[PDB]
């Protein structure tokens, strides 16, 4: 996958630390992301390091101009598409954690917070992805979808996460999708888009944690 729009935050340092997209594309490699023959490897131990503000772990892209300068954009200007195949290798305790959002910088909001987040749960042996949408910017809360079930450990499966120039949100799984024309106040919010992977638990051995290899991550806003 082209790294050219990213820079990436791993789950070492104090705070944790963001690699440059420039450091990115000087072909980048640690236990916590790897180029490989089937794509790129992360692993999140689940008690690495975690962001100023955040209390979990991540190896985590975040969409920058390939001058490695954070890229937030507002949907009116394109069509706007992050598309990636993956398959889960390993799960922390609590079984669940982001692989892909939409976030807001926050710049006409009170708040920057996700606008979509994916979340795969393995439930015993059979992992589901969820969409968690908040309707509104400011809203404290999000409502969650269930796009796809029977994914298993190992199993490649596919999302896409769009929003129009229209205003309309797109997000899938293998195909399975949810539409949403997005309320007037995201408009002028500042968009974003992520992927990797964001533990939502801390606590366990150095064993522990998440580990993903996605075969396919592409970005367009055409």
């Amino acid at each position: 996958p082209d790294l050219s729009t990213w820079n990436l935050t791993i789950p070492q340092g104090r705070p944790a630390i963001t690699i440059s997209t420039s450091q990115l594309q000087r072909d980048y490699r640690s236990d916590y992301f790897q180029r490989t023959a089937d794509g790129i490897r992360f692993w999140v131990p689940v008690n690495g390091s975690h962001t100023r503000n955040s209390e979990f772990p991540r190896s985590e892209l975040r969409e920058t101009l390939s001058s490695g300068r954070p890229y937030n954009w507002r949907y009116a200007r394109a069509d706007n598409w992050l598309e990636a195949t993956l398959r889960i290798e390993a799960v922390p305790s609590t079984r669940r954690m982001i692989i892909g959002q939409i976030h807001s910088d926050g710049s006409n909001s009170g708040q920057a917070a996700p606008l979509v987040k994916l979340l795969y749960q393995l439930r015993l042996d059979q992992g589901r992805v969820q969409a968690l949408v908040r309707e509104r910017p400011d809203d404290g809360g999000t409502r969650a979808y269930t796009l796809m079930d029977g994914i298993p450990l190992g199993q490649p499966f596919s999302y896409r996460i769009g929003v129009s120039r229209s205003g309309l949100l797109s997000v899938s799984v293998n195909g399975s999708a949810l539409e949403q024309q997005l309320d007037p106040q995201w408009a002028y919010q500042g968009l974003y888009f992520k992927a990797g992977l964001y533990l939502q638990d801390n606590r366990g051995p150095s064993s522990e944690g998440g580990r993903a290899t996605f075969s396919e991550l592409r970005v367009s806003h055409q």
